[PDB]
């Protein structure tokens, strides 16, 4: 095919998703895959479900040469991304799926991630990859910071509403849920089937790394510092994510107004569907696809509204959006190789 | 055994739970059981997992002789219970697990349940079965309305806090989650394994029948009408329930105060455990038991706090509490036959 | 685009799968969909996960006109297909996913299905749709009987082995497992999440309708009547199927021989992968794809071997194979619109 | 309480099960627990679900004083058990849940476990803990080797049948399934929720450590060396185990005979239930209890029969049987503290 792709950090779930998505992409082809501990091995050995594909042997990022690669997807650990990406050739279009380039405020990155920002200058040319919102800036960016999963489900509904002054920016409470696939493939006791199955629990209470990412996006639109309440919850399922958002509507605003604004803002958007009134979205319905379904409901408390937003955390919440961004960055149709329909049941 | 128990509506999950719990209860014995379509059937037919027990043959409510039992557990649906219970013998101690006798305001019952209250008089002698809160009234009641599952997880933490004026009664937002067992054993498409598994969704948005029940309990304590926001969510799991409660602390009140009040209010309570600050409870940890674990956390938004409360929706959320109430109503130790430890993993 | 497709019985899971698969098929387009119990209703109303697709309105079979379509997929309920298919125009290429046309012996169909065959004549022109085995006959057939799920996982491995006289045809024992999606979307108590989850059980012991289908295929190859032992098991999962096959090798034959024969028979086959000796296949690895992975192992009992064969019961076990057959029946590449990669995790 | 219990290796699932079971045991009380790696910590820190119990603080084996307890349950790692038990004081009744003392043939233990038997002498005084079969020997034993999970489900049905010469001892094929809890709490990639959920796979094909254990028990009864075929399968569920056993009936025998023999052999047994012919047992039905349900069915292949045997792998398959054995070893009623009814749903 005419576009050659490099994947940095192919042994994780987001890496596997990239490979899955590109498999039937008409123009992009994976020609370089990097892995650390598994360098030298084929990917079938790491992920046997990919045996129908012919992929290159996994090599070290340090031994990788990009002279025949056109673009790169980075799925490396928080701790490596910044220095590796900084030392990457300039002729490369880069989409970083890590969180290391999402925050524009350096001090902010340091307080939330526990270490100095090691690519301060490069940071100022980075564009946040929330496709439907920053499409125009994304198309002309060289380095794109692909948003996190939760942040994606939150900003898509709230940005348009804040921009139109339809909701107040105080007391925005977000109670989110996610499938355990978002925790990664790391071999940890807490994520074993026996520990996760048949139960739920909150996590990242009060402080979760997605908080600053969420507030940055909302603050930019509200043109005022926005402080939200965000509480993640771990679901006994593989894929799927839902944010149940509790907001205060602006004076005189009704739920119908929020609905109309959303319907208008995303009417021609392939991946963002605004459901009719009273219709409840289900994570089951977007499972395995790059779609996001959202709906608005009145809150029993006068003046308040409830917004539900769902996606497949691994697709539109990660690798799907990453590809969505690379498509337009390379001048190809945005939906290219991203029209997979939900796998239900 | 000393006490002969009658179970009205034994073919459902709450009925099965009653039978399971009483199996090793030293003093209560099931001697009479009612079923609708499955009347005349052996319960090994309806619930083969109960084959180790020697139980009675199921009969129809119309053919059951209630002078043959000492106490009764009612597990019929909402809107049937009132006329049946009203006609039950006066010498019977009754614990109704339905919602038909929970609301004291008649007009309120009618607007939320779609039909006139058919036992208006009897209603005034009914005591709400939230054991740890109304224990003293429950002991001397003849007819007890066993609370709903969600309401139980919400009132246990909030009542003590409202009583002590530690939290404001406005903008109490509740984002709850429940295993699908709470939906019952009814053969509906929406509850099939293929439709429920690997995904979540909200339900009963804006208006859910537990709302008035929740507000009634909170209003009584706050001595002012309390309006809450309550949003249920269906989890891809059998048992388990969690309410993530977002409240505004009263002026000058810190999370430490909420924690101390809860720790003090439930320090000698067997079934309600207050975890150490910062500790996240898990529904997995109370699964198959009558325990409720709760914890308090600071909200990122100044002045706000987060309360997590979990239980097994079928036990402390239903049949377990029902038995807890009958125990004291009959003069037996409250924890009798209710010390089953969580089944984890 | 070029080919117009008619779907009879679109409200079930196999129907939904057909729609999902055709969504990105470059040449086939769904233009007609039958579903009487829900005729005049929108597909999104039945399966909301398909809302990204612009699909036709659901119509009654009676009110449907089939000279509008070039080919038809039949997903009707057993005992309803024969008469309907018998009356279809003859310029229609048909792939029946039901079991009504799989058995060539009429008396056999009657004893196993409880009713007379109502299309005896048409039956003799029907070709069994096990693509990799009867490809050549399938290409020139007008009416194809798409095989059942279990039978597909069994015949693919055994046919080549029997043809090469590498295994005896007596005492072939098959212990199969399947996700509950194979039970359909029918609203039955036994298939509720609460009844299925966290446990397994056998079903169709001794006699299961797939038995005659399995034996027919094996008997044809062995040129002798083959009697097998086949025991289905219901798995607490949506998709996935595995047959663990216990066979007796022929005199002098070793497991290496079975492996080589299979490797040779399917070396150029896209959808049938023979793993390296000793490698254990996983249903997780073919989930959501049209692939079948099989492997051979020595049995501890001398002279015996163990064969594991897995597929996604809804794809290669049903709708995926159906499309695979229609592709070649219409002269298009066999793999057209069937290269979806496994959705793992 | 009367008896003081010591638990060696309390940080694993079998250890947690022991603690759960003893919680309501009227005469046994845990007074010593060993968890080396996590020594000094609280049991609550390891298994927060046990917070309702007041347990002693975790200790190290090298720091435990065994003269303080009357009996011990050993859930230590394989290979660390023989030497530790060999040094335990003579006054202790010991039930080892590991597999290190199950095999009587030393050479056999070495070939299957990869290391020399380090307690050869002690081995000859060990009694296999399959309660219903060796009850009389168990009562007077000091050291009991608690059987493995799979072996328990297999021997209970087969021993009586072999003893009565109702089935041949050749070609006994066992296709077993187990919930992932049997794999332990070890933090391994393969057992993560994302890797296990929604799929199945075989494991321990051809050679699995339970093989020699299974054959030893069967060989002793058949008074001839028995060679079986045993294939384990990993189920996407926590608890539960089923063995589907394919056997050849002896000349002149019918399935009715196998059923009668089993019904007679276990008619007065609390924990082993023989279902009526044709009734299919479900692992769901014994979940969380110490019960075993079995049923016999005719095989389609003349002369063959099918036996299904299920248990909760963690209870009757491990800790439940361990306690069952200790009860009688100490002179207490066998069912003491083991009458927990199945937790269904």
């Amino acid at each position: 095919k005419d576009i050659r792709i490099g994947l940095l950090g192919a042994s994780g779930y987001t890496g596997a998703e990239i490979v899955r998505l590109l498999a039937n992409h008409p123009h992009f082809q994976v020609t370089l895959m990097t892995a650390d501990r598994k360098a030298g091995q084929s990917m079938e050995s790491v992920f046997p479900h990919l045996r129908a594909q012919k992929l290159p042997t996994l090599v070290s990022v340090k031994d990788a040469d990009f002279s025949t690669v056109d673009a790169v997807f980075c799925c490396l650990p928080h701790g490596t991304t910044q220095e590796i990406i900084k030392e990457l050739p300039t002729a490369l279009k880069i989409v970083d799926l890590s969180a290391d380039f999402r925050l524009r405020n350096i001090a902010e990155y340091e307080e939330w991630y526990g270490q100095p920002h090691k690519a301060v200058e490069l940071q100022k040319e980075v564009v946040y990859g929330l496709t439907e919102i920053l499409r125009e800036d994304i198309k002309k960016a060289r380095l794109v910071a692909n948003p996190g999963c939760y942040p994606t489900t939150i900003q898509l509904p709230l940005v348009p509403l804040l921009k139109a002054n339809l909701i107040k920016h105080e007391n925005i409470i977000i109670d989110a849920k996610s499938g355990v696939s978002g925790a990664g493939r790391g071999a940890k006791e807490a994520n074993l089937y026996s520990e996760i199955a048949e139960g739920i629990s909150s996590y990242g209470v009060t402080r979760h790394r997605h908080v600053p990412e969420i507030e940055q996006g909302l603050s930019d639109v509200a043109q005022s510092k926005v402080t939200v309440s965000f509480t993640p919850h771990l679901m006994p399922m593989i894929r799927g994510m839902q944010s149940t958002i509790y907001v205060e509507m602006a004076p005189g605003v009704r739920t119908e107004d929020l609905h109309q604004q959303l319907k208008t803002s995303y009417e021609d958007e392939e991946f963002v569907k605004v459901l009719d009134e009273g219709v409840v979205p289900r994570t089951h319905n977007v499972r395995g696809s790059n779609y996001c379904h959202m709906s608005v409901f009145p809150d029993r408390i006068p003046g308040r509204a409830i917004i539900i937003s769902v996606i497949d955390n691994l697709v539109k919440g990660a690798s799907g959006q990453a590809l969505q961004n690379l498509n337009i960055m390379l001048g190809y149709p945005e939906t290219t190789g991203l029209l997979h329909q939900p796998l239900f049941p």
